[PDB]
């Protein structure tokens, strides 16, 4: 029965996008082989199955850095990371194995299915 | 050209508020007179001009206790605070007085126009 804003979650969205920014509240970096990523753990959490893991478990949920997997492309990582805060996903040719395999490996099925799509539409 | 994600910001949002409903991660507790209300900093920042202008401020940025004007009603505060995270406003005759005045406080300008609406809607 609740009035319903239906731009408001953007809003919030690009607002957590430009704390980001600016670096405000930010409580991990995120090494991916030579380059490093700051970001919200409740943004990674909400939009990764494996963030999700990581954090929910009291063992590592104080991490303030985690270093993936070496064999991770930083782009791939890049892109995926600005997904999460844009709902915008930057697929190309050059780049749809890479942002795939990443995906697969944060646990980010709409965007490992939406890399499908791009296969077959070539 | 990227590709848009229509229903992610929605995503996000629930994915937050479920984290909210698990005290996960959240990081300060707003104090309305007798009751407490526990939050993310990030959200509380994405949706209010008092908490953006509180938590942008490096004096204030590592509160962990917010004391709301004593005058502010709980219930008012409850429903917005809920509207934050859900982008639904529960707007009632009985209420709409109490959540305008709230939405004044915590500077949530579509929501005071959406009360001026309902007000003139009757
Ligand atoms: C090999 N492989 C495994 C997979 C997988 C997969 C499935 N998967 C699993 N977990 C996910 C997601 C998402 C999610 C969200 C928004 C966009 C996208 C995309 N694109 C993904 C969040 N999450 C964490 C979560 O659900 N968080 C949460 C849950 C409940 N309460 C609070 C919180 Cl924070 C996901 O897609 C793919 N390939
Ligand atoms: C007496 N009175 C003053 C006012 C006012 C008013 C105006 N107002 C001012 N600030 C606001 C909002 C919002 C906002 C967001 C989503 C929904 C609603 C609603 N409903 C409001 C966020 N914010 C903080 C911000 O802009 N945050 C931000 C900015 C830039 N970078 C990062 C961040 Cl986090 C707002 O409405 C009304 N009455
Ligand atoms: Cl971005
Ligand atoms: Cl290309
Ligand atoms: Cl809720
Ligand atoms: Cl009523």
């Amino acid at each position: 029965s609740q009035i319903q804003f239906t731009r408001h979650a953007s809003d919030v969205l690009l607002n957590l996008n430009r704390l980001r920014s600016r670096d405000i509240l930010t409580d991990v970096v995120i090494v991916v082989s030579r380059e490093q990523f700051r970001a919200h753990k409740t943004v990674l959490m909400a939009c990764s199955g494996l963030f999700y893991s990581i954090f929910t478990d009291q063992l590592k949920r104080n991490l303030s850095v985690i270093n993936l997997d070496p064999e991770i492309n930083p782009e791939g990582f890049n892109i995926l990371l600005d997904f999460m805060y844009t709902s915008r996903l930057n697929l190309r040719e050059g780049n749809i194995m890479a942002v795939m395999a990443t995906a697969m490996y944060l646990q980010m099925e709409h965007v490992v299915d939406t890399c499908r799509k791009f296969i077959k539409a070539s």
